[PDB]
């Protein structure tokens, strides 16, 4: 089996949303659930839904609840500066 990890910096210069859901828990893994067509990660376009979500900026996904996740989500978007996600491909 092979395992294809990809780092993403977002500017976030022309978009003011990253237009995802996350789905599942980690402290029982986290995946993109939903694009919206309008937001950063679409723009971009090299993450796709069921996409593993492994690190946003300084913060590791790996031990957390959905709702934990969407908070610090939530904090990321909401400070200045780029946006850096590494996930897992499906
Ligand atoms: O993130 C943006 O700058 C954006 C601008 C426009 Br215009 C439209 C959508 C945008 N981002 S998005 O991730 O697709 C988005 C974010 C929040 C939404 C809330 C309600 C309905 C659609 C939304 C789309
Ligand atoms: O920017 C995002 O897509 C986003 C995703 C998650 Br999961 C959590 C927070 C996010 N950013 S956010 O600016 O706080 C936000 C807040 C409320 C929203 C409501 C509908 C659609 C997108 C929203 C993004």
């Amino acid at each position: 089996m092979s395992l294809n990890i990809i780092t993403v910096t977002l500017n976030m210069e022309k978009y003011n949303f990253l237009g995802i859901s996350i789905v599942g828990q980690s402290n029982e893994g986290i995946y993109i659930g939903s694009i919206m067509k309008g937001g950063a990660v679409a723009a971009d376009g090299r993450i796709e839904p069921g996409d593993m979500l492994l690190q946003v900026n300084e913060i590791n996904f790996e031990n957390m609840s959905n709702d934990d996740a969407v908070r610090v989500l939530r904090e990321i978007v909401h400070k200045p500066g780029p946006i850096t996600l590494t996930v897992a491909k499906s």
